[PDB]
């Protein structure tokens, strides 16, 4: 059972290496009542929302599940360019056992981060599909070696040494 306070415990050491504020919270509820689409929000001492991932968790005949993404986005100006999207797909990759992360829109903003999540490891492949949709292959891998006990590829990842 993989805990909100998993992704609370990255975001602590995240927010203190960017010498940001701290009391970052993660939220994970349905994106209204009755809904199987899910939002998970970042927010701050205040509860203003600084980060959001809207998505809903499927699955495949083969009993596969993929994040299927239709909306992601970074509200606060200083929290980007920080590999903040990168922590809350591990973190969501995780918890949900995804094989994959479809984004039903390509945007700009999601070409990029799609993009930018691969070149973190957390994707092996990154392509278009007909439909238009982005479709990411999850770098199991990857996942594994940032999910270490020790948290030395994941302070790496958040430094960007590695």
């Amino acid at each position: 059972e993989v805990p909100r306070k998993l992704l609370e415990e990255w975001l602590a050491m995240w927010s203190g290496h960017y010498q940001l504020k701290d009391k970052l919270r993660v939220q994970l509820r349905p994106q209204r009542a009755g809904s199987e689409v899910l939002e998970l929000g970042i927010h701050g001492e205040s509860d203003d929302k600084l980060a959001n991932v809207i998505f809903q968790p499927i699955q495949d005949r083969r009993g596969r599940t993929i994040l299927l993404v239709r909306d992601q986005n970074t509200f606060g100006a200083e929290l980007r360019q920080k590999r903040l999207m990168t922590l809350i797909h591990l973190w969501l990759v995780h918890r949900f056992k995804a094989q994959a992360v479809h984004y039903v829109t390509p945007t700009d903003d999601n070409l990029y981060q799609t993009s930018k999540m691969k070149s973190h490891g957390i994707f092996t492949e990154v392509n278009q599909e007909v439909g238009e949709i982005i479709v990411a292959e999850v770098n199991h891998p990857r996942i594994a070696e940032l999910l270490t006990p020790d948290r030395v590829a994941l302070r790496k990842l958040i430094t960007k040494e590695a």
